């Protein structure tokens, strides 16, 4: 049985950067409704492969990766934020940030891009790819989970979908992105990425 | 030479079902910005195409769909509402609808259902199928606009874009589409339908 | 679970219109190889439901539905072809085939354009809409299936992967659409019809 | 106005490991056929381009990526094989790999296991990221062209399309993979791979 997770902060502890309104909204509302429908859907699939029924399989994907992958999504995004974030990261993240994209500013630009790219619903994402052994900056469509439709690892998402940031910038998708890097919790993420030194 | 087409009322003129600021961002905007980006991409195409550049035609394409879907919409979108509008169509429409989804009522549930059940950003639609000469429901993505993408002629749709209900109706989408039942333009719908039948 | 049905004839049954090797690959190897691979992805689904790895769920779902859609669409097929075959149906599937099309040239004309339309690997449908309660064409690439990709209930398929002609007919697709009306089973085209009935 | 580019060399010149037959239809009726639909959509988006016709636009966007990206590919595929081919390349290029690969061996393994991975139609790619500046491994769908999808320069392109290889190795696609290593112009792939060091 999943559960919506609790916040790592309260609502407003993102203020100004992302408002409490949004927080609250995206958490309670939007995080909370891809929770309660993707165990819906987990129940009926149990019921589905147990009876070897292959079309009610195949006509239950689009809600289990719509909902499942908004519940990995929400959960992971949560955690790459924090009111004591911002700032740059240190140590081996800096420094693969550096090899990887020159540099932290240039990482920025990069992941900004992917991030105000995205055309209609979405997600920009900072991986790590396993077999490469290095980082990888990505673009996943409305909740398409970054693991299980690319295979890399998550360490950093930021969430593009118009209830992440209409409230307070409405079609201004950049100055929302221009924000959201105070926001950070650059240990999450490094705790991410250190947990792909395995 | 594309041209971002006035409203044909105020924007505060679907109050209460849809607010001003909507309106006012919806169309000085979201349309606008397509307006323009469709008419940099039909010169940036018409370069390529020149010059035999199947590679720049080929990258051109999510723009030219997202962009040049984003005017076609959003144009047939206006003429769809109106201070005026609500209540039932009349004569063949009317009939069309009964014959084809049983009653209006059976319609407004399998439209409202297309619409609520778009999972990202997307539109929901009433069509025309030339080919079987009847009505048809279809829900496109993003800005995939009907015809070009299915080949059915645009009677009415309903924008399900997030920015389209957000500030006013947050999460509950299904409140929006409730209420832009209220402002249907039938005269609009009435008259795209019979040229289907000139 | 699932296991690869018999042929309701011989691999040499509907010579010269489908040649024996291709009927032979086609079920031995092809169609084979979707059920080996549908009973192993569903056992891995039934472990990753079990331990809540939405992660794992999400990454087998192209396998799933790729050789879930294969069984599925190949199993149909099967049925769908006989060396007594050819002709046109009657009854009750063909006064529909009349009222939806036309009649039953145009059926074919459309079903074959469907098929041929196909870009790539998939499949062409004849199928029946029970929203509707009428017939309706429908293309679908690779091994969507049919009714858990639409919800189209089928009737009738064509497999247009070129691996079910190209031995025989190498590239010239049409010849091999306009050499199958020759044995399509109507008497299990008419049955599936009557089952929608119901 | 897009011709049929002449083979490098004759139709029997790969033998055995990519049969005359195979080589004399993909070249003079596959690729012949993209080349002629590609001039014929071309034109038609020209006057749809003239006129202001999005819904043409769009509606012809399907045709011309496939096409184009038909003859791009083709045009790319016959180049980078050779009877002088196989073995492993000289110079940067073996070097190159071996950064990003780890070894040749292991790169051999990628490539085959992207290319086998293509469920349906599709082809392999062995491409070059400019902005990361570092050899990168792709899978395209259909005829969906490397560098107008993805941003990549294609550098050796493996076509999976079942005509590619169907009449000598049946469904045993892997035995082709296999088999076409040995016929690799590393000459041309280094000359595209120079030409991306500018
Ligand atoms: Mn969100
Ligand atoms: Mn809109
Ligand atoms: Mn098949
Ligand atoms: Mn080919």
């Amino acid at each position: 049985k999943h559960s919506l997770p609790d916040l790592p902060y309260d609502y407003g502890a993102l203020e100004p950067h992302i408002n409490a309104q949004i927080m609250q909204l995206h958490h309670s509302k939007h995080h909370a409704a891809h929770v309660n429908n993707l165990n819906v859907t987990e129940e009926k699939y149990q019921e589905a492969l147990a009876k070897g029924d292959v079309t009610a399989q195949i006509a239950l994907q689009p809600a289990l990766k719509f909902n499942g992958g908004g519940h990995i999504n929400h959960s992971i995004f949560w955690t790459n934020l924090s009111p004591n974030g911002g700032g740059e990261p240190k140590g081996e993240l800096l420094e693969a940030i550096k090899r990887d994209f020159g540099s932290f500013d240039k990482f920025k630009e990069k992941l900004t891009a992917a991030s105000v790219g995205v055309q209609g619903s979405g997600w920009g994402w900072l991986g790590f790819n396993k077999e490469r052994g290095h980082l990888q900056i990505a673009a996943c469509p409305n909740q398409d989970p970054l693991q299980g439709t690319t295979g890399l690892i998550p360490l950093l998402g930021i969430d593009v979908w118009e209830h992440a940031y209409y409230l307070q910038y409405k079609n201004v998708r950049p100055d929302y992105l221009k924000a959201i890097w105070n926001v950070i919790n650059w240990e999450n993420v490094t705790e991410r990425y250190m947990a792909c030194k395995k």
